[PDB]
């Protein structure tokens, strides 16, 4: 019997969702998303893993008055688009990635209706955009900036004090990537992670630090 999803507020026009998985060798893990709020329109910043809480999520902000416009995810696996088939059928807007798209059908799973590809997309012009670092996590990780209030949402890329699951990493490119993410959003004024608390722009020099390590200890026998 997991905790359930938790909503929390994080900044005016913001929140943080956190839902749980039980992880072999770990216990029951967070995994947080965020909420986006743009004027009475509400975007998903990755899914809850569960159709269930996906539909806990949507239906909490659509009870206050939301309307639930899109979610974007973050990277193929189901820590971010668990909901996507859900969302589907409900008729609400799901985006992910080209190269995400192709590994959810890889992976056997349902795609998002809507693709985009590129080094930077908006979501929502001057609102939500969408930043692809280059490989780490995953080959096809990407980040969500939030302009107006310097919210970097760093999903699973952002691995401050230990690279997590390396079984689809590409940890030769994971160093790169982090330095041009740490290179692009220095002025950050909060960096949320998918499975670690909130912090700030010190978040992406940690990050660095591990894939440098990460890639190190790749190389050894
Ligand atoms: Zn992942
Ligand atoms: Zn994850």
């Amino acid at each position: 019997s997991l905790p359930d999803l938790k909503i929390e507020k994080l900044d005016e026009g913001v929140y943080v969702h956190t839902s749980f998985e039980e992880v072999n060798g770990w216990g029951v893990v967070p995994k947080h998303g965020l909420v986006v709020l743009v004027n009475a329109e509400a975007y998903l910043i990755d899914t809850p893993f569960t159709a269930k809480d996906t539909e806990k999520l949507v239906t909490w902000f659509v009870e206050r008055g939301y309307k639930i416009k899109g979610s974007i995810s973050s990277h193929f696996h189901s820590d971010s688009t668990g909901g996507i088939e859900w969302l589907n059928s409900r008729s609400i807007p799901t985006y992910a990635s080209e190269l995400t798209n192709e590994l959810l059908k890889k992976d056997g799973k349902v795609q998002a209706t809507n693709s985009f590809s590129g080094v930077n997309y908006w979501l929502v012009k001057n609102k939500i955009e969408v930043f692809y670092p280059g490989p780490g996590h995953t080959p096809d990780n990407v980040v969500v900036w939030l302009p107006e209030r310097k919210i970097l949402f760093g999903g699973c890329f952002i691995k401050p004090y230990g690279l997590g699951n390396l079984g689809d990493a590409n940890i030769e490119a994971w160093p790169k990537s982090a330095k041009l993410l740490k290179s692009k959003y220095g002025k950050a004024k909060l960096v949320v992670p998918s499975h670690s608390e909130v912090g700030d722009a010190s978040l992406l020099k940690l990050t660095l630090e591990q894939a440098v390590k990460g890639l190190n200890e790749s190389k050894k026998p």
